[PDB]
């Protein structure tokens, strides 16, 4: 009723890791989702990720639990909208809820042909002091203007599955193709399976689109205390490019990952 | 038409059952090509008659489908669904269900009637009739709210969203709203008859809405939304189906 | 290098009910890794030709990692020889494995109606030169070379860009198939051993059905043949019947 979409996602070994807890990988996925679909909601146009903020992970939902995703947008400029993302656990067999996520997120509204957007509606009070800590946190966002032997190459051929009916490659699909890399890279450093932490604020800086190659390059960036951190960079290729190997940088994301609470488990 | 299918994690569910859902999406697919085998042309799913689960599937074991053309009529046309689960140890099958459905077809054009040999073919032929009466005579806890957006892989080649994928997410949504009635895992009972009244396309956001009705009775709510119509609020009402469950 | 890498961890989804990856996954990997390598040579779509012998050395388990690297060997004119190296680690004691060393051949699809004309691979190595060799030799040999019903409806995941459906995807379905027959002869799950070359004969595209048949062929104890057919249908195609032979594969199994 209040332009909040709501997603609710039951964890089925499909969306699994190897430790029966739900792919990190698939979460952002659908934190993408959601939000996008909060943006084309206001909108009426098909909307791609501009930037992520920084997300924390509480909590890392098990099998057999169920999640819920609640998107808004929080402020409307003038391509692009603030999304705000809350994302909540609860145990079918407990009946306990617990936080897993608050986390922002920005969204670009992409022409029809060869356009403004309406002010979003303000209600209650949190409506009112988030609609100014929107452009306090976008001023963050745009000052962000700053442009280990256990490396990791992968690479996905973007099919029609992985964008929009325009043909756009989804943010949250190469979130979650990031991710996947991530993982095999600081396993490269634990003696446990290590859970995602933290994704670093990025900027998606530039157009994937259907029959795209992304190569995901992945490296141990630091280690501090129980974690590790691990950059990932992201470039693209259409069928020529890729022949003549000039590609194009899509972005760069840091991800912090967890050794099982124990530093023990890192070397 | 035959489609066999072994059941793995993929399929599965968190106790390692296979997924009702995953299941109504196999027998939509079959169904689908029985329909497509006979028109020429692409098919839809027009409605769904009574399903019921007869037993319950686990990973390791295998689901061999079949699926036939009863009658065509003028534009529709009635399959009929089987439905055996094998154990890949022991050798034993058993049935999971006998259920029909009706297909439309979508012309970019008549359809002819099928090829009639056994005695057991008159006698269904015969028997669709009543059933397609049957069919046009429906003619009056806490809400899960969730969304879904309708990729290329969820509809056929000419951009129509598969009827299965439908009832496939409409078992996701309405599993939960059951699970949070005895704060347990339950399982799918039946599907009751139901029609989808309009198209849906690729791009289209699918809204699901399960409530607890009443042995539980979930009500899901299907209403899709253009990216236009999804900003004006003004959406398209697919359809509502009642699915009971068992804990 | 030439090398076109990819890395794969193996989830749950990837699985089997005994906790292994999927042959059909491997495969359909494998099928990537040298079509994307193909691709980096040609600079157009290129389509599965044929694949040579692969054996599996080693079956991985859930929690490990896959690594792929795909090379061109040599290209001819419309075709290309890749080689194909694929080993496993894993995720927590580090140890890694070969998998399987094997040869896939890719065709260079036009887009329009053009003459396509590969240029030569850039030879570096003294090994680069024995293989530029070697795979005239196997081209030759290329050139010179109960039962379970199924059906999969090809969609847009299961095709490139222009819609031709990947050889890959042909082979995961292959097996899957393959898999029922193998179980319903022996009552136990049994596991892939290794894949007798064959060739792709028509292409497939997006909204066609694929009709799979499979039987046990010969059985040597301890080991089982199974024969699979692949058969595709236009929609108009499907309703009369008339359809065309994708390809004929040899898979053997094991108890
Ligand atoms: C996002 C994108 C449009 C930014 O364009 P740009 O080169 O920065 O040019 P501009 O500065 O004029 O950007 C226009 C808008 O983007 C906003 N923007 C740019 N960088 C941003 C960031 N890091 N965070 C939030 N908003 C940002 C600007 O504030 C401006 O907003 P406004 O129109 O409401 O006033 C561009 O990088 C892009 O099209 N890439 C991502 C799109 C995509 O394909 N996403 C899926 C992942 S591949
Ligand atoms: C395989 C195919 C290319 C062969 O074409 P053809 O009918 O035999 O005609 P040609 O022999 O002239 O084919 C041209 C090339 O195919 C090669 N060829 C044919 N079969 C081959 C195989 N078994 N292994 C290696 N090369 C083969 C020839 O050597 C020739 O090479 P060149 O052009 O570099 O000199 C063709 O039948 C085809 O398009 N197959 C299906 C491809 C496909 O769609 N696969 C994806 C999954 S269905
Ligand atoms: C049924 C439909 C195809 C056409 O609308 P309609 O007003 O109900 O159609 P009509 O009754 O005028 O005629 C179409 C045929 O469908 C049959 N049909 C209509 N309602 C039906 C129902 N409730 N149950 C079974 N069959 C039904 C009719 O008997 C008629 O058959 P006929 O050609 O042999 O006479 C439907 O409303 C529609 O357009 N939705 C298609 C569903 C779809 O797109 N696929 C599923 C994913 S959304």
């Amino acid at each position: 009723s209040m332009g909040e979409v709501v997603m609710s996602q039951a964890i089925q070994p499909a969306h699994a890791t190897a430790r029966g807890e739900l792919s990190a990988g698939q979460l952002l996925k659908w934190i993408d989702t959601t939000a996008c679909l909060a943006a084309e909601k206001h909108a009426g146009v098909s909307c791609v990720t501009a930037s992520v903020d920084d997300i924390q992970f509480e909590e890392t939902a098990r099998v057999g639990q169920v999640i819920t995703i609640k998107a808004k947008v929080t402020r409307a400029f003038s391509t692009s909208m603030e999304i705000s993302i809350k994302v909540m656990v609860q145990d079918m067999l407990t009946g306990i809820e617990k936080l897993v996520s608050v986390a922002f997120s920005t969204f670009v509204a992409k022409p029809v042909g060869k356009i403004h957007l309406k002010p979003v509606t303000l209600l209650t009070e949190q409506d009112h002091v988030e609609h100014n800590l929107a452009a306090e946190r976008r001023k963050v966002r745009l000052q962000h203007e700053d442009t280990r032997g256990t490396s990791v190459q992968s690479i996905e051929l973007v099919l029609p599955p992985h964008a929009n009916h325009h043909g756009n490659t989804f943010g949250g699909q190469i979130m979650a193709w990031m991710e996947t890399v991530a993982t095999i890279s600081a396993s490269r450093l634990c003696w446990a399976h290590p859970f995602l932490k933290s994704v670093d604020m990025f900027k998606f800086r530039g157009p994937s689109t259907v029959g795209d190659r992304l190569v995901f390059t992945a490296i141990v960036n630091n280690t501090f205390q129980t974690c590790v951190e691990v950059g990932v960079r992201v470039e693209a290729f259409d069928c020529q490019e890729w022949a003549e190997g000039r590609g194009r940088h899509i972005n760069s994301a840091f991800l912090i990952y967890n050794a099982a609470d124990d530093k023990e488990n890192l070397i």
